[PDB]
């Protein structure tokens, strides 16, 4: 089962990463997510096809109580932060804890540093993100939904982990 849940503070880029993968497009305008939405996409990898189910969650504190149910049901948790926002990175500990609380070790977690295109506003180094992922035993990658940088690789890697 290939069910991915996207977690992270508001404005880090969860929706944009999903949209970039789904339709290979990006919108600079912000469109806050309401509740939890579901999207599906079949992708290719390792001589086969995999049906991915994506669950985009809203970071607003008022939708918080609806997330645990989705996390429990997901085989992959993509925890996203904004490389230019220190708070968003610090908050990944909250999200990862929520995931572990629901799935323990029976889950694939990918920590994502998004918005790498905003290099002149970077607050978290790539090494700091890599080390945080290593210490928490989760996977790591940096992306830019805006340019598309590493977005397909993000999904390729999580799907590969699932097939393994
Ligand atoms: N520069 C830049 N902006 C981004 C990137 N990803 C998302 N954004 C912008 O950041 C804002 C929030 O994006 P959104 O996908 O709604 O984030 P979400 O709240 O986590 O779902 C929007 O204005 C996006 O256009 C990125 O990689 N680079
Ligand atoms: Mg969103």
């Amino acid at each position: 089962k290939f069910k991915l849940v996207f977690l992270g503070e508001q404005s880090v880029g969860k929706t944009s990463l999903i949209t970039r993968f789904m339709y290979d497009s990006f919108d600079n305008t912000y469109q806050a997510t309401i509740g939890i939405d579901f999207l599906s996409k079949t992708m290719y990898l390792e001589d086969r096809t995999v049906r991915l189910q994506l669950w985009d969650t809203a970071g607003q504190e008022r939708f918080r109580s609806l997330i645990p149910s989705y996390i429990r049901d997901s085989t992959v948790a993509v925890v996203v932060y904004d490389i230019t926002n220190l708070n968003s990175f610090q908050q990944t500990s909250k999200w990862i804890d929520d995931v572990r609380t629901e799935r323990g070790s029976d889950v694939i977690i990918m920590l994502v540093g998004n918005k790498t295109d905003l290099a002149d506003k970077r607050q978290i180094t790539i090494e700091e993100g890599e080390q945080r992922a290593k210490e928490l035993s989760v996977m790591f990658i940096e992306t830019s939904a805006k340019t598309g940088y590493n977005v397909k690789q993000l999904f390729r890697r999580v799907a590969s982990a699932l097939l393994e």
